[PDB]
RNA sequence: AAGCUUGAGUCUCGUAGAGGGGGGUAGAAUUCCAGGUGUAGCGGUGAAAUGCGUAGAGAUCUGGAGGAAUACCGGUGGCGA
């Protein structure tokens, strides 16, 4: 129960959501919150509005593991992918890195062509 | 019939091309497969709701299977009947 005081953690914004998690090196999640947490409807979830108010719902899913010095992974386009690590800077916590991951498309299956109005 | 070539043709050394055929040859995610870490959320629309989820979802990792097409350069561009 002695804090761990270091780690990573992972971003991820979509269009309908944006999911946040704390995380080991192993590939362990900690603790975790979602945008839809807060109960808002469709692409709301992607806001800085919502993501905004997952960081420190974030830092209570770990609230017995203590934490300090965060790597940070972030993935895909929502608007929310930074006022969430902004909000979580603001908590109290350090970032030791920043680093982005989003997917550039690679075979991408099949896309609208085709697409809804 | 006899006579020609400066109509037509083929070629010495050489030129580009997503053309065709046969071979290959390489990578990614929705998925599937066996589980961990973990808690109530996920999914979605102009609005919502069936539905997915506590049988432990979504997501995040370990090790692995499956199928298709060939990102970038790519255009002011080529080739092919």
């Amino acid at each position: 129960r002695k804090q761990v005081s270091d780690g990573v953690a992972h971003i991820h914004a979509s269009f309908n959501n944006t999911i946040v998690t704390i995380t080991d090196r192993q590939g362990n999640a900690l603790g975790w919150a979602t945008a839809g947490g807060s109960g808002f409807r469709g692409s709301r979830k992607s806001t800085p509005f919502a993501a905004q108010v997952a960081a420190e719902r974030c830092a209570d899913a770990v609230k017995e593991y203590g934490i300090k010095n965060l790597e940070v992974m972030v993935k895909g386009p929502g608007p929310g992918r930074e006022s969430t690590i902004r909000a979580l800077n603001a908590a109290g916590f350090r970032i030791t890195n920043i680093t982005d991951v989003t997917p550039i498309p690679h075979n991408g299956c099949r896309p609208p062509k085709k697409r809804r109005v």
